[PDB]
């Protein structure tokens, strides 16, 4: 967005992480989660309610938004290009 509001969650943002205006939590964890290859759940539908509430706890619906909006999934594997 014009201000820079993390995609997600809200936060400040840090970043275009993985192509998306976002927050320092935010581009760790989805760093974490992809190079892993994880995936996770919350105690909450997959509708869960994302606001600044949802703290980096809510590791699944982040994940889910972020995956939502699109982040540049691929970009994760910048480090992991161990030419
Ligand atoms: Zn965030
Ligand atoms: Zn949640």
């Amino acid at each position: 967005f014009t201000k820079h509001i993390c995609a997600i969650c809200g936060d400040r943002s840090s970043g275009k992480h993985y192509g998306v205006y976002s927050c320092e939590g935010c581009k760790g964890f989805f760093k974490r989660t992809v190079r892993k290859d994880l995936t996770y759940t919350c105690r909450d539908n997959k509708d869960c309610l994302i606001d600044k509430r949802q703290r980096n706890r809510c590791q699944y619906c982040r994940y889910q938004k972020a995956l939502a909006m699109g982040m540049k999934r691929e970009a994760v594997q910048e480090e992991r290009q161990r030419g």
